[PDB]
């Protein structure tokens, strides 16, 4: 079941993990962490972060090169929707490497031991 757009498929089991675990999740499925590359595929997303009652990860983060966000195969994101001020890499001042999607669609980046939705994509 789940959400598509295309060829894409998005799918939940309201699991909620840190960053690493949610990757290790997705992974033995045999898929990845949910990757928006339009503004359609992130509305699919949205809906299901609605459905849930709480935020979710995205795949991309800044691990590598501070302030350049990249996927899974480390190329830069070709598509954004951060919210108003993001990303800022301030939790109080603390790293922020990571990125949750609100229930609205916008993006904020968040430290990588946030526990948050799990939604991977096939
Ligand atoms: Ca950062
Ligand atoms: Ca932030």
């Amino acid at each position: 079941d789940g959400q598509a757009v295309g060829e894409k498929i998005f799918k939940t089991a309201g699991a909620v993990k840190s960053y690493s675990d949610a990757e290790q999740l997705c992974r033995e499925a045999k898929g990845q962490l949910a990757s928006p590359r339009s503004s359609a595929e992130n509305e699919a997303v949205t809906q299901m972060v609605r459905a849930q009652e709480k935020n979710a990860y995205l795949s991309m983060n800044d691990i590598s090169t501070e302030g350049r966000f990249t996927y899974p195969t480390g190329e830069i994101l070709v598509y954004s929707n951060w919210a108003d001020g993001e990303p800022n890499n301030s939790d109080e001042g603390q790293p922020e490497n990571c990125v949750e999607i609100f229930p609205d669609g916008k993006w904020n980046d968040v430290p990588c031991s946030k526990q948050l939705l799990v939604i991977c994509e096939f």
